[PDB]
């Protein structure tokens, strides 16, 4: 439409006028903000054959500051965008504004609680403040277009505007003609594609106003009840997605921009382990090649890495870790077998270009398969090929199932297996049957062993098919050669030649079999060896492998290696390999060109030898350093008292008052005589902490107060320096009534009651209308039993300055409210000289907030991905306590003793120095009278991996300064 390098048409996109099946992966730059890592995830994706990453921006924490965009350091998306390129991998762009996400806000930041108009609507008040964030947003997304030679290739305006209420008319095709507009004024030229919440239609092309150019929608089919990981419900497996594709949008290709690779888990769940139970490898390869049943063309996995919810910047509902599940761990390994299975069909549809041109038909029962047990649907093609997609009809059934197929080839329809004996689908698998398949000129009549890839080299063709544990499978090629097996056993192997065609019988091995077949090699595997086959892409123009074009996909090698392969590239007579391993490690590569005398491996010139049917190998060894930790109980732990409020001392003059007699929050009008709602005055995250003066008449029996922090929030109360109590919190509670019994008041007297609350992040907006983001956090009401509210006189105070936050570096929503954090104390090198030598084993004795400083070196070695862990120990039921830690100034563990569930807390290396000094700080606070401590507190690692990623630089990580705007 407005640009020639990304188009389209009712099958798929093309890229430079050659089609292209669009296999994506969700990944949050802002959920793990280390530019070497980001590489590393990009890196991993491609390997899985994978040509793309979706992406949010988070709002919230690049324009914290209304009028002041802030996209810079560890914010920057501009490193994100290069190391896509680099990695050769596109990017779909998600700038929102709204952005759900399971983060604070959905995105928005905490402001918007005072815009005086609905959300995600054509109020002039709400877009208004949109227009500062995407000018610079979707200018940044412009420079860096395919168009400009960038990774860009889609965008989309909005998320999921799906559902409206309360008066909104939905759907509002000005507003969202508004939100396209905004992308197209800032330069964007790309194609912009939607993410309907389901398949409803909405802003399709044809609907007029509004419509975007791409119709897509969203799909968790499984669902998020990761306790029970075993049960498939009963007709949650989609059928309809095609039929609903063509009444919806008939003329775009059939597109999901989110469908399910995970799970989210909230504060007191199973956890994410659960989750990748629930969405693991059958999940994968029943739900995703049910995907290719209907000619998805468009598929994007949210999440593909989850990543960490650093710095307070989730939503209330979740915790620190946001796993998801994903086929790459918060930790960043590659070990579940979920990414395994998922790159084998990620490198099947990389090399099939007649799945995109063939004609879908509706599943059927019967015709195809000879039981009704099991469904087959069919994708036929005039000679590009077809394709059978195979599965049990009771989709959840995990019974063995004996069947044959009848299938149309260009050779007349055949009856399979031809030679004898039956296939098998055991459980909860699918398989992609496949027939007339074009492996560059020479034609595969048939295969029932599903494709993982194939290549034709200088010397001949090569093909790999793999099947499960017991299986019998068959094929059939186009030739006047015969068949002769080349490496194992002829045992097992039948065939047949007749005028034009063989046929070929094999039962699945963990010994691999090569047979020969004219000049195509066919390696015939298990499931389970073909998990550790790759196909990076050979680059001989640089080191890089460059987007998946048909020419560099063409030209491509096979490795079997072990735990990853990266890349490859040819330099004269040097095939240079970068890969990572988690163990000692065969390294065979097929397709080697003619030209290349020496292997290097991570750079090291490595001897390899030839077998009989040219294949390289040879052996990585893997010897793992020392890898000393401290002692983290053994540190020289400072101590301070991080709430030195409720001493009587203590002089709050310079706290914000409370004392805004009207709220600008549209949603909840005050029940209370000013607002102490925290966003009226700019304090959007982490501890609140509120101050309520009044002069005691003497007869004083209760004070009642309603705090509002999101689900699993608690609260402490203070009179002058006596503890009142604490609501400890439950996920089921966003809100508490408490009501405390003071002590004996002196008449005349001034007395301040101490609030402390956890604000757990803002709410999102899912349902346009309800404005459930402008949630209030703070305190909704209170009684000073027999005295007007208005004896009560207010101060709050959340993060130092509020809007005008002080740490630029780390963003607005990385520190909270409590005095350890206003005056900086938890970054590197804090005023620690003349504190308490105290540990937070130790703990405290009351009710109250401890905040602990500690340093401590590493030494780790170099060229080794040592993933890291802080470990808070819960052997037994604890008593109620809450704890915050920050890892050079950066908060990367939220913990709560009495809800969990997260103990085990990763921190990535440039947030950690591997080889330099790094500083802990702990706030604890105590919700019970008799005090509290930590059990234990523990660094700990998972395998250490020898790897090939390049020295990972610290991030930013400025020292402590004393701030002049704090309050002491
Ligand atoms: C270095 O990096 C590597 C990555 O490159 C990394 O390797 C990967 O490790 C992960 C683990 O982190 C592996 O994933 C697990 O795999 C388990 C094993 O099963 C898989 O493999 C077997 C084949 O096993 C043989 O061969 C291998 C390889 O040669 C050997 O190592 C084995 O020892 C074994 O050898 C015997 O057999 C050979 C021939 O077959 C003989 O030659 C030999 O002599 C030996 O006799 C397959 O059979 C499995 O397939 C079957 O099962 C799967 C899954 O159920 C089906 O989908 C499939 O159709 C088949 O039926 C399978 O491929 C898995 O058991 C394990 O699965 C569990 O965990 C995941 C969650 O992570 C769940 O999704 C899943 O449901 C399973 O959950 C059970 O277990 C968890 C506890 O962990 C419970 O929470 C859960 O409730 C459940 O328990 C219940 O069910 C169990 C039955 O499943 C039952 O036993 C329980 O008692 C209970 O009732 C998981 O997927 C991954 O495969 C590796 N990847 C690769 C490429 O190798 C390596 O570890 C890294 N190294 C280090 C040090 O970090
Ligand atoms: C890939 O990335 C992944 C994400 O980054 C990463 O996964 C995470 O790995 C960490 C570290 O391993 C996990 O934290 C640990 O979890 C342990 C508890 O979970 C296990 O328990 C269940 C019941 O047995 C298992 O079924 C469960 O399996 C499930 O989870 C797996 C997840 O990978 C999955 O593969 C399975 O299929 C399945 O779904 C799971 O295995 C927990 O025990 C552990 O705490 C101990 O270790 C810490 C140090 O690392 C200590 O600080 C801590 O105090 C605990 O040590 C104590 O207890 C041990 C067991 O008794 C003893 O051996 C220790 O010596 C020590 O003992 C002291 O304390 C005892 C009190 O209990 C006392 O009795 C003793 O006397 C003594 O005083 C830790 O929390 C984290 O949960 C994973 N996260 C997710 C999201 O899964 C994965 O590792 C990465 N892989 C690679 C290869 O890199
Ligand atoms: C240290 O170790 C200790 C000791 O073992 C750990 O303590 C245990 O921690 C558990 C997790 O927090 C805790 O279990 C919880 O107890 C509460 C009741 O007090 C219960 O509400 C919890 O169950 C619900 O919530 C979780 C999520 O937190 C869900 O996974 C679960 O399915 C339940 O969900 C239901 O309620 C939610 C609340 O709104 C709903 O959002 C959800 O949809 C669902 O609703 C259904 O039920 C409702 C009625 O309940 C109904 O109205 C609605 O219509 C739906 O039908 C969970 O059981 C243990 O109590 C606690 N044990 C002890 C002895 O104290 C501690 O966590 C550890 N710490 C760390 C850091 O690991
Ligand atoms: O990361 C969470 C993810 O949630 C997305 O919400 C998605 C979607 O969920 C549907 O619910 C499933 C349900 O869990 C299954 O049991 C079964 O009923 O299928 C349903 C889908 O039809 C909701 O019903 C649907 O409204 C929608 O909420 C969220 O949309 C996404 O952004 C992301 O946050
Ligand atoms: C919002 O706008 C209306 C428009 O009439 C105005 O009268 C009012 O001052 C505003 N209300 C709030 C709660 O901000
Ligand atoms: C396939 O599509 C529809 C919807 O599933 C089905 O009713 C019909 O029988 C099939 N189409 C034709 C032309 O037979
Ligand atoms: C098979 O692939 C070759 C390229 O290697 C192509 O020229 C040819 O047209 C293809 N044949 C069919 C029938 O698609
Ligand atoms: C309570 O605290 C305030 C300051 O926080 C102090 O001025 C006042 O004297 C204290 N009241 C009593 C009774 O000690
Ligand atoms: C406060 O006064 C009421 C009567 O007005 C009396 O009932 C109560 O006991 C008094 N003292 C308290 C609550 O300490
Ligand atoms: C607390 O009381 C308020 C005011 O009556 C009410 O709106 C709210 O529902 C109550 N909250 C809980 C958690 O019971
Ligand atoms: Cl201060």
């Amino acid at each position: 439409l407005l640009q020639k390098y990304v188009t389209w048409d009712d099958k798929s996109l093309f890229i430079n006028g050659e089609r292209i099946m669009i296999f994506s992966g969700e990944f949050h730059p802002f959920r793990l903000p280390v530019k070497e890592l980001q590489l590393d995830i990009f890196q991993k994706v491609k390997a899985l054959g994978f040509n793309c990453v979706s992406f949010y921006v988070d709002w919230a924490l690049v324009e914290g500051k209304p009028g002041e965009y802030r996209a810079d350091g560890i914010f920057d998306l501009e490193p994100f965008f290069d190391a896509a390129s680099e990695a050769g991998i596109y990017l779909l762009a998600r700038p929102g504004p709204y952005i759900n996400a399971e983060s604070s806000g959905g995105g928005f930041p905490g402001w918007l609680q005072r815009v005086n108009g609905t959300l995600r609507s054509s109020d002039k008040a709400y877009l208004d403040a949109t227009d500062n964030y995407v000018s610079h947003v979707a200018a940044t997304i412009a420079k860096y277009q395919i168009t400009n030679g960038g990774p860009i290739i889609l965008y989309q305006p909005e998320n999921e505007y799906t559902s409206g209420c309360c008066g909104v008319e939905f759907p509002d095709p000005v507003y969202m003609q508004y939100v396209e507009d905004q992308a197209r004024n800032a330069g964007v030229v790309i194609p912009l594609i939607n993410n309907d919440a389901s398949a409803s239609g909405n802003n399709a092309p044809g609907t007029g106003k509004g419509a975007v150019d791409i119709y897509g929608h969203d799909s968790y089919p499984l669902g998020f009840d990761c306790a029970n990981p075993t049960v498939w419900p009963s007709g949650d497996l989609p059928t309809n997605f095609r039929t609903l594709h063509l009444e919806q949008s008939p003329t775009t290709p059939y597109a999901i921009v989110q469908f399910q690779g995970g799970s989210y888990d909230p504060w007191g769940g199973p956890g994410f382990a659960a989750c990748s139970e629930l969405l693991n490898n059958e999940f994968e390869r029943v739900f995703y090649k049910n995907d290719f049943s209907f000619q998805i063309a468009i598929m994007n996995l949210y999440m593909i890495f989850g990543g960490t919810n650093w710095g307070n910047l989730g939503y209330p509902n979740g915790y620190t870790s946001y796993d998801y599940g994903s086929a790459v761990t918060e930790s960043r390994n590659i070990t579940r077998e979920k990414y395994s299975e998922l790159k084998l069909l990620g490198n099947f549809a990389k090399v099939s270009p007649g799945y995109l041109t063939a004609s879908p038909g509706n599943l059927t029962t019967s015709g195809y398969a000879d039981t009704t047990d099991l469904t087959v649907t069919p994708l036929l093609g005039n000679s590009t090929g077809s394709f059978f997609v195979v599965r049990h009809s009771d989709y959840s059934s995990e019974e063995s199932t004996s069947y044959k197929l009848r299938l149309p080839t260009s050779a007349g329809s055949v009856t399979i297996p031809q030679l004898g004996g039956t296939l098998t689908l055991n459980g909860r698998d699918s398989k992609i049957h496949v027939t007339d398949y074009n492996v560059s000129g020479t034609n595969i009549i048939y295969s029932t062993a599903e494709v993982f890839t194939w290549k034709k080299f200088a010397d001949g063709k090569v093909l790999v098919l793999y099947g499960g544990a017991g299986e019998h499978h068959e094929l059939a090629i186009s030739t006047k050669s015969n068949v002769t097996v080349i490496e194992g056993s002829e045992s097992g192997i039948s065939s047949k030649q007749t005028s034009s065609s063989v046929v070929v019988g094999w039962d699945v091995s963990t010994t691999r079999r090569i047979i020969q077949v004219g000049d195509l090699k066919i390696l015939l595997l298990d499931r389970n060896s073909a998990y550790n086959y790759w196909v990076p892409q050979l680059a001989t123009d640089g080191t890089s492998p460059g987007f998946s074009t048909p020419e560099k996909v063409a030209s491509s090698i096979i490795v079997k290696a072990g735990y990853l392969v990266r890349t490859a590239y040819l330099k004269g007579s040097g095939l240079y390999l970068t890969a990572d391993f988690n163990a000692t490690t065969s390294v065979e590569v097929i397709g080697v060109p003619s030209t290349a005398k020496n292997l290097f491996i991570n750079g090291d010139k490595t001897s390899h030898t030839v077998d009989k049917n040219g294949i390289w190998s040879a052996t990585v060894d893997y010897n793992a350093p020392d890898i000393s930790l401290p002692s983290l109980k053994d540190l020289d732990w400072k101590y301070v008292d991080t709430l030195p409020e409720i001493q009587s001392s203590y002089d709050d003059s310079l706290w914000p008052a409370a004392d805004l007699k009207q709220t600008k929050n549209t949603l909840r009008s005050l029940t209370t005589p000013t607002s102490l709602y925290s966003s009226d005055y700019g304090f959007h995250t982490g501890y609140l902490l509120y101050r309520g003066h009044f002069t005691a008449t003497g007869n004083e029996s209760t004070f009642a107060i309603d705090t509002q922090g999101g689900s699993a929030f608690g609260s402490s109360v203070w009179l002058n320096g006596t503890y009142l109590g604490s609501w400890t919190g439950l996920y089921a509670n966003s809100d508490y009534n408490a009501t405390y019994n003071l002590p004996q008041l002196q008449a005349g007297k001034t007395y301040v009651i101490t609030v402390v609350i956890d604000n757990m992040g803002l709410e999102e907006n899912w349902t346009v209308g309800e404005d459930l983001m402008k949630t209030p956090r703070g305190i909704l009401n209170f009684l000073l039993a027999g005295r007007p509210s208005s004896a009560i006189s207010w101060k709050l105070t959340g993060n130092l300055g509020g809007e005008d936050y002080e740490d630029k570096v780390r963003g607005p929503l990385n520190e909270g409210g409590l005095y350890a954090e206003r005056q900086g104390f938890h970054q590197p090198e804090p005023p620690s000289q003349n504190w308490k030598s105290s540990s937070p084993l130790e703990g405290l004795s009351e009710a109250g907030i401890g905040f602990y400083s500690a340093s401590f070196d590493l030494d780790l070695p170099k060229g080794w991905d040592v993933p890291l862990f802080l470990n808070i120990g819960n052997s037994t039921t604890p008593s109620p306590y809450r704890v915050q830690v920050y890892v050079n100034g950066y908060q990367y563990a939220k913990y709560i003793s009495n809800i969990g569930p997260q103990t085990s807390f990763p921190v990535p290396e440039g947030i950690l120095n591997y080889r330099g000094t790094n500083w802990l700080a702990v706030t604890l606070w105590a919700l019970d009278s008799a005090g509290g401590k930590l059990e234990s507190l523990e660094l700990s690692y998972t395998t250490p991996v020898l790897t090939a990623l390049g020295e990972v630089e610290s991030v930013d990580q400025p020292k402590y300064k004393k701030r002049k705007g704090a309050y002491h």
